[PDB]
């Protein structure tokens, strides 16, 4: 009935806890020590976390919630505008775009997109083979050069370049400056007043280059397999309505801020996971040999990849990338038969500690086992929820599990890793996860393409 | 550009092929040796089997095609009328009882409906309650006791009682057995011979038994005046807004006629496929079993807890994905066009949708579409369009489909809340076929779990 809190810190309440460097980590902790729920107070903001299957399950019936904007969120959505991710369900525009763009995102979408991905995987792949003996690599740091290309290459056709560069793109540039203010927002005011400035050149930035890409593709008239011409073409069914310009410049800024480094953190904490269980690396490495027969993967070869798809789940159980999101009561409801709620009331769900429930997972929750995900009905109702819940659940999960797993297992078949450094996990938090500073050496296989 | 067929027998061209008593499953094997379309020719006879979602889901265009009565469907016809399932979209009385018909079966309309959707229910959780040790169940059997008495109940407020029968009540035999002289003729060569002449004064005898019942009802409660929540009381007030005319008395015995037909086996067979595949897919029970105990916390359900049950929702489309228990509908051409840019189709040219090869279109679910796993369902966004289609397609698509659904998930949830299941004899899948499928012999032990009602 009553909930536990952490420490308070007088006027401030909870507030403070957060100005730290890790706080999905620290928030992790609080959870150890107080359990499947903890209320968190600040000055005008009261939420609660959520670590158990046993209540997130019914968080997650959207007859009774539904998603809530964050702080995070609501800062993001500065320059994300009313795209996907940083719009309420009830605003016209998210239905209208969740109608037109979940046919680009399917399954069978991933057809043709697999020519693009496969082009940057290619690159990421020479990369590795034309470095010297002993030599290391930077692997955050190119799973994430991967990324962003693929999403430029499959979003609108734009070749960021991020292998032929050490600076980013000036586009990425400004989206990450503004990605850190947004998070910083979180942790904080005169002194703040540069920031402040700095944050509106970043959104210039983004909104001119998107908007150009947009206006240079209307003036040629020219049919690509990206996501830009689906969307200048496509119509909601619903309404009959087309996405207008400035929409799909805030979408297309949405799937690069949601889906670059989101999707490689996943790949870098997949190897770090295989590097560390050199069974497991085998056992994956094994299948990307039988498995990836061409010099090229094909489609039907990555869905092939079965157990590196397992490995990518687990990765993602352990470090979900997207490590929270929010939701807010429908109407007034009790949670877990104990803790009601009145209609408006936040909730949110501490993924990672979710994915650490030993009621479902048993006692080695800390274990990388990919066999985990071997029967997915064995696997209860919302206990693993790395991208979301229902329909605001990530579209672009498709796209990610099939970057990752084509990526990975062209990582596995054409090198054998080591683990130089015995790289002490340390990981960095922006608004997602990364394994800061992991590095590996790579020994060529000698496979050609 | 040149379309497969499959083998032939002289001048009865492929009709002898249907000569089987499983011919929807002999036309599944044929669909994975010739792919996604084939023809199938007869004496007087053409049509176009399509099963694969790219054709499919053209031949679902509205604008080009429409509903066709198959040969099924001109012999059902026979005694369901021009109700809603066996006319033209043309005829005048399909587009009036549409109108007058579709807000008595809305999501909305449910709630009117789920009281008497109880009674039957809990009829059916008492029997298997009160069995003997090592007594067991007849799943389709019960199955279609509990959906002949739901749309008995709410079609017309009357009470076949088949939990009090061995023998089922006079109606359902002679419906029964119209059902089963309408698929025996599919499978005729000579029809016209001598011999079928007992089936055919039978058949007569039949229907008359079918409309004497009914008509009797309906003048019942047109001399009383009784109002009840069922779809008898909403046919006798309601007027169709586009004429303004509200359905004849004969019109309405055939509505009812055919909610009986149309619904009860269709539904029986979906929850005995839906607790078999349960049985042979431990892990799927126990979540499903999980849910059902969570959301059902009272004695009897409620409308807003069964609308809860999501998983059972999603073992329910898996398994009308796997085994579609209404397996095809016909189409025809409006005019000239060319399916999938190589099958020039002429105006009036028939297309047959074999809707269990459709949902193991490999290109659209994958490798794994033998699998029962229903958390394909688990976010409806994951399906492409026309893709699964347990129940039709547009206007002409199943108006029963709410009911359907409620009925079965508040049934399967009531009996995964109270009852463990053993498959004691490991049934081996045996899909008996008349115009629908059943899973013909499934037996299963039910041990209570001593819950309350
Ligand atoms: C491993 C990689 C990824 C992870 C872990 C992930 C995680 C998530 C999560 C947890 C949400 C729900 C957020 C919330 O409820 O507030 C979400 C939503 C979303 N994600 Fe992802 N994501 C990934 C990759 C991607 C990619 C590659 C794209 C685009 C190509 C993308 C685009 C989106 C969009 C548009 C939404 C909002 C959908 C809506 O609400 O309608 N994500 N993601
Ligand atoms: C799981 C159960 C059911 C399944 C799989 C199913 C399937 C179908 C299919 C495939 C059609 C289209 C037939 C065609 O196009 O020729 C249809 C039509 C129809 N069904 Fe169902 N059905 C089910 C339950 C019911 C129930 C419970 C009712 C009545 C209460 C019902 C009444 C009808 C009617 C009236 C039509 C014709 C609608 C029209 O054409 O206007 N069905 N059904």
């Amino acid at each position: 009935k009553e909930m536990p809190q952490p420490k308070t810190f007088g006027e401030l309440k909870n507030l403070p806890l957060l100005n730290t460097d890790k706080p999905v980590q620290a928030l992790m902790k609080i959870a150890d020590e107080l359990g499947e729920i903890f209320k968190f107070e600040a000055p005008g903001r009261v939420t609660r976390y959520l670590s158990s299957q046993r209540l997130i399950k019914e968080a997650c019936d959207e007859s009774r919630f539904d998603k809530n904007l964050s702080q995070a969120l609501k800062f993001v959505r500065d320059f994300a505008g009313d795209g996907l991710a940083t719009s309420w369900t009830h605003e016209k525009n998210w239905k209208k775009a969740h109608n037109i763009l979940l046919p680009s995102f399917s399954q069978q979408a991933m057809k043709g997109y697999h020519a693009m991905m496969v082009d940057i995987a290619v690159q990421l792949v020479q990369k590795w083979e034309r470095l010297n003996a002993d030599e290391h690599i930077e692997v955050p740091e190119d799973m994430t050069r991967l990324t962003l290309d693929t999403i430029g290459l499959c979003g609108f056709n734009y070749r960021f370049n991020s292998f032929y560069r050490d600076q980013p793109h000036p586009f990425i540039t400004s989206m990450v400056r503004a990605l850190d203010e947004a998070m910083n927002k979180l942790q904080r005011d005169p002194a703040y007043d540069e920031n402040k400035r700095q944050f509106q050149e970043d959104i210039k930035v983004m909104n001119d280059l998107v908007d150009k890409i947009i206006a240079d593709r209307k003036a040629s008239g020219e049919q690509s397999d990206d996501l830009l011409t689906h969307m200048l073409n496509g119509k909601d069914p619903e309404t009959g309505e087309p996405l207008d310009d400035e929409n799909i410049r805030y979408q297309i800024i949405t799937f690069l801020i949601a889906g670059h480094e989101t999707t490689s953190g996943l790949l870098s904490f997949a190897l770090y996971f295989l590097v560390k269980n050199p069974h497991v690396l085998q056992k994956a490495a094994e299948e990307a040999a039988r498995v990836l027969v061409d010099p090229v993967p094909s489609y039907k070869q990555v869905k092939q990849l079965k157990y590196v798809g397992m490995v990518l789940n687990e990765a993602l159980r352990l470090w979900p990338t997207a490590p929270a999101f929010s939701l807010y009561a429908k109407e007034d409801t009790v949670l877990g038969g104990e803790y009601p709620l009145e209609k408006g009331d936040e909730l949110m769900v501490l993924i990672p500690q979710l994915h650490r429930d030993k009621t479902i997972w048993g006692d080695d929750v800390e274990e990388f086992r990919p066999e985990r995900f071997e029967n997915p009905s064995a696997i209860p109702q919302h206990a693993f929820k790395p991208f979301g819940n229902g329909q605001r659940a990530c579209i672009g999960q498709q796209f990610a599990l099939h970057e990752a797993t084509l990526v990975l297992g062209m990582m596995l078949k054409h090198f054998d890793f080591e683990d130089h450094t015995n790289y002490e996990l340390d990981i960095k938090e922006t608004l997602t996860l990364k394994p800061e500073g992991f590095v590996v050496k790579a020994k060529s296989k000698k496979i050609p393409l």
